[PDB]
């Protein structure tokens, strides 16, 4: 009843990691069905400061990205609902939560939990009648309230983990090659780095303002430029420094004769931008804006530059489905993109856990798919996921919101690429279309009910998705209703784009992870168990759609060869729908198109793939095959440009970490996307080990670069911003500019981490030192002004010769120290180091002085 829920709500949870490598320490993880026989032991403690809780009519719901495999307190049991939602229940042996005591529940989970961010907030209790209530101490974004600190070697994945734990003292060493450059060395430095620049000794004076000739630009675009000058403190007034613009396509030849190319001349009396096109003028204007200092000085170097993008596709991907991100945050993101010349916004509008775009005629997609709540019937909501509580959590962009975002992007020279992920990652859509089916079926409108249905009612396939959903995550590719649904959604989104004035140029099909994970390599069958694998019953495990009658008749009429070719076949069918709507380019995650013969199998004349295989695992060689089959390769490797991954190896950092353990501003910058094998000399793998890389195949080159923000643990907009910035500035650099240390691809060259020395790592180093300095001394102050809650790096620090020595990953940022427990903070001066004794803490501070990094002890 309610009373029981009220009592349970007052239980205080504490989560403590016991062992991240339980399989190495006597637990038989294989017998528990753990992938690759890997499991961890965690302790859940529930403390009661009230009277005894003796009822048994309750369920406690919690979220985890890890499956619970064993419960070591026999008074309780844990069962999976779907996705990340689990239930804790009392067994027949439960004898109550005693008054004033703690109950301990040790559990065994699959894999490892290396970051405290792995533990999700907002556990909740239910009981019969009653309205669900959260366990109040867990209703927070601060994990310190319920998750204990990691100690010792608990951050290690295996006993052989070679990653380096980052503390102030080891971080001091990783930053020791950095130094603060004098302001003179940063004069005339545009970033992204221009293709060619000659900096002269005179400076132009922008203090009385600039007089802009934006006649070449459509109004909305000219207004973006004018607002940005004003933001950075240069008033716009007619008597100011003249900046002239013109478009002249004929002055550009060969490979500089591309959209976004420009010639820039900054003089003492005036400036002139000549673009190949409007993007080119807009971009030459953003290059002047990049020189404006963060010191109030109003001076910029005179210079002559000529520039053009190395790639036509320079993208940022955003997931709004896992956790919604508001219109205001999307706009801020687009502002910053435009400032650093990023031009493609890949918008992931749907997935299992949410559907975020209003579709005229299919209201259930947003009414149901657009919100999560504790509704076991899933008629009004999708089940709760990702630690957002049991009550309604959600949002979506209305048709007008969406049109607004597209217009906003268009002014900023950014192309909006909508992604509606299929045929896996489609639970919001499938469940919403089921609620639609039920509603219409009840009114006796059976043809209407079935019109956009995404389920074959005969399908009993037993399949587990990557995120542990079942067959409801997989839209059925063989149904005529599924094609109707696809056609209708493409149609409606295409109309919004037409109204916004930016007609869709690329449809993103999705296509990722359309498989059953129980049939993967790390699991083994109960009957002939291979050692070191998760022992499960694999004889009742099906490939997706295996038991669909409709898919079976499709296979027998000869339309497709096997169940395995379904995803690729569906990609080919959707390309025909995309083409029919006037769209001549489709893009997909490469694994959904793997069984297609080549780009020729598609109806669009262009087919792009987001290439998301990790490099250290073979990506440096398998990427070639896509480019050579006609696909435009959009480099999206998780080991370098997944922005949902942690900035550093520290258990208190935010992020997922399946593809690598960290990717900081420096690592992202060091990525060489057009000569994949070379990264073997400049990076380490997910366990910190050196790797080797070689390809013997032809490499025509990549078409683009994209950095991804997946949103599982990015629950708020500030969290999203913490993960994207400032490392997306490194992405902008590398997607625009090819550095001298980025060598040409050579078939047969084998790069061996720690052994070969092909790459000019001293040039790489010098390039990074300058770039890190531009961020710390100029650009971060601009992000402050754009309202972006970027991550402030924690300082490196050591105590030497009686004084505190501190450093930082982005030289120029302020550093503070405290010698009294973090009560009083003082500013660090490198040229008058402070004498120190006992405990010191350090923290960094934003340029505007309002935000601080986390504080750490030396
Ligand atoms: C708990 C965990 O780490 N799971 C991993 C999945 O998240 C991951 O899926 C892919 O990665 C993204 C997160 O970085 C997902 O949001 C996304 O849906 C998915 N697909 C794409 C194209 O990235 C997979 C990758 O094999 O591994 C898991 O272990």
């Amino acid at each position: 009843d309610q009373q029981l829920v009220d009592q349970l709500s007052q239980l205080k949870l504490n989560v403590k990691m016991l062992d991240n490598r339980a399989g190495e320490n006597g637990v038989d993880c294989a017998a528990l069905g753990a992938d690759w026989a890997s499991c961890n032991r965690v302790l859940f403690t529930l403390s009661n400061d009230g009277q005894a809780i003796d009822g048994k009519d309750w369920v406690i719901y919690f979220h985890s990205p890890r499956q619970t495999l064993r419960v070591d307190n026999d008074q309780f049991k844990i069962a999976h609902l779907t996705g990340d939602l689990y239930k804790l229940e009392p067994t027949a042996k439960f004898s109550g939560f005693p008054a004033g005591k703690a109950v301990e529940i040790p559990v065994v989970a699959e894999y490892w939990q290396l970051f405290r961010n792995d533990f999700l907030p907002r556990w909740y209790a239910t009981s019969g009648d009653a309205k669900p209530k959260m366990l109040a101490n867990t209703d927070t974004e601060n994990l310190d309230q319920f998750v204990a600190p990691f100690t010792g070697d608990q951050w290690k994945r295996t006993k052989d983990d070679k990653n380096i734990l980052m503390t102030p003292a080891s971080r001091f060493v990783s930053n020791a090659d950095l130094q603060t450059l004098p302001a003179g060395a940063l004069r005339g430095k545009i970033v992204p780095t221009p293709m060619q620049v000659k900096v002269h000794a005179q400076d132009a004076d922008l203090r009385k303002g600039v007089a802009l000739d934006l006649s070449t630009l459509v109004k909305p675009a000219a207004d973006v430029v004018s607002q940005r000058f004003a933001l950075l403190g240069v008033p716009v007034q007619t008597n100011g420094y003249p900046i002239k613009t013109d478009i002249q396509p004929g002055k550009f030849k060969g490979a500089m004769a591309v959209s976004g190319a420009y010639e820039l001349k900054i003089g003492k009396k005036e400036a002139q931008v000549i673009g190949f096109d409007q993007a080119g003028v807009f971009y030459g204007l953003q290059s002047i804006l990049s020189l404006v200092p963060s010191d109030g000085s109003g001076k910029i170097a005179t210079l002559d530059a000529s520039d053009a993008p190395r790639f036509p596709y320079r993208g940022i991907f955003l997931d709004v489905a896992r956790n919604f991100h508001k219109k205001d945050a999307v706009l801020r993101l687009l502002d910053q993109m435009a400032a650093y010349k990023l031009n493609k916004f890949h918008f992931h509008l749907s997935d299992d856990e949410g559907w975020r775009i209003e579709i005229p005629g299919l209201p259930e997609l947003t009414e149901v798919g657009g919100q999560r709540c504790h509704d076991l019937s899933e008629t009004t909501c999708l089940l709760p996921q990702y630690g957002q509580g049991p009550d309604v959590y959600g949002g979506f962009f209305s048709r007008q919101d969406y049109i607004d975002i597209i217009k906003y992007a268009q002014a900023r020279q950014i192309e909006v690429i909508p992604e509606i992920d299929m045929p896996a990652h489609a639970r919001a859509a499938v469940v919403s279309m089921e609620a639609r089916y039920k509603k219409l079926h009840a009114a006796g409108k059976e043809q209407e009910a079935n019109e956009f249905r995404l389920v074959d009612p005969t399908d009993t396939s037993n399949t587990t998705s990557v995120q542990f959903f079942n067959r409801q995550s997989y839209l059925n590719p063989c149904l005529d209703s599924s094609q109707r649904f696809v056609d209708k959604v493409i149609g409606e989104i295409a109309q919004m784009h037409k109204e916004a004035g930016q007609p869709i140029k690329t449809w993103h099909f999705g296509g990722d992870e359309a498989k059953n994970i129980r049939l993967g390599a790390g699991y083994t069958d109960k009957a002939k168990p291979e050692p070191g694998k998760g022992i499960i019953d694999q004889g009742n495990e099906d490939k997706p759609w295996a038991k669909s009658q409709v898919c079976q008749t499709m296979i027998k009429e000869g339309k497709v060869a096997d169940m395995e070719h379904l995803p690729s076949y569906f990609g080919q069918e959707v390309s025909k729908l995309v083409k029919a709507h006037g769209i001549d380019r489709m893009q997909a995650w490469q694994d959904g198109l793997k069984d297609a013969e080549s780009s020729k199998a598609f109806a669009t004349s262009r087919v792009g793939v987001n290439f998301w295989d990790t490099l250290y695992w073979g990506g440096f060689d398998s990427v070639n095959d896509w480019a050579n089959k006609g696909y435009e390769v959009v480099v999206s490797n998780p080991d370098y440009v997944y922005m949902d991954f942690p900035y550093e190896v520290n258990p208190d950092e935010r992020g997922y970490y399946w593809g690598t353990r960290f990717s900081d501003e420096r690592k992202v910058f060091s990525f060489a996307p057009d000569n994949m094998p070379q990264n073997a000399e400049t990076s380490v793998d997910r366990d910190g080990n050196h790797f080797n890389a070689k390809s013997d195949k032809p490499w025509p080159g990549a078409y683009g670069l994209s950095a991804q923000l997946w949103s599982e643990t990015q629950r708020t907009d500030p969290q999203m911003e913490y993960m994207i910035f400032p490392r997306a500035l490194s992405v902008a650099e590398r997607s625009w500019h090819r550095a001298g240390w980025e060598q040409d691809y050579r078939a047969g060259r084998e790069y061996k981490g720690g052994e070969t020395h092909f790459v000019d790592t001293q040039a790489l180093e010098k390039d990074w030192l300058r770039f890190a300095n531009i961020l710390g001394q100029r650009e971060l102050a601009k992000l402050d002004k754009g309202g972006v809650a970027y991550r402030l790096p924690v300082p490196g620090a050591r105590v030497a010769g009686g004084k505190l020595e501190a450093n930082i990953a982005l030289p120029g940022l302020g550093i503070e120290y405290s010698t009294d427990g973090g009560k009083q903070w003082q500013r660090y001066d490198a040229k008058a180091k402070p004498a120190v004794s006992g405990e010191v803490q350090v923290r960094s501070v934003s340029p505007d002085g309002k935000r601080y990094s986390r504080a750490e002890k030396v």
